[PDB]
């Protein structure tokens, strides 16, 4: 085995769990400026699961912790953009509380 701090398939398993648990699909794709024009004025450092998947497959995440950090940013961004108590915010809060366990479930070191 490679015995290393980047585990590509483990990171993809992590993203697959996040994807599947994202019932609103609110994390699935980058936000189009034409569809939701205010988003980019509120969220200046966007990230989404498709972009994270692209990065994992390309190798442009150094380590599994870097993937975890981008998922944390993804969640924080959704908590910023959406209003407390909204369905979106509820889902993002659920992710905040569980994403590290999802990483562990996937085989990553947290
Ligand atoms: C991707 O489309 C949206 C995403 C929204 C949204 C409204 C739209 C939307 C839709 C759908 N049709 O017109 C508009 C405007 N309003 C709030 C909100 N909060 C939020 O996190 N999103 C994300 C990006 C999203 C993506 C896909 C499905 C559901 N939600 C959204
Ligand atoms: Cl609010
Ligand atoms: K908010």
């Amino acid at each position: 085995g490679p015995h290393m701090s980047f585990n590509k398939n483990g990171c993809l398993v992590f993203v697959s769990r996040l994807w599947d648990l994202d019932k609103l699909g609110m994390f699935h794709h980058p936000v189009s400026a034409e569809e939701l024009p205010d988003y980019h004025t509120v969220i200046k450092r966007p990230v989404d699961l498709s972009s994270i998947r692209d990065g994992i497959e390309k190798g442009t995440y150094a380590t599994d912790v870097d993937v975890q950090n981008d998922v944390a940013r993804m969640i924080t961004n959704a908590l910023e953009y959406n209003a407390k108590g909204s369905t979106w915010y509820q889902e993002a809060m659920s992710f905040r509380k569980t994403y590290l366990d999802l990483a562990r479930q996937s085989g990553l070191v947290v």
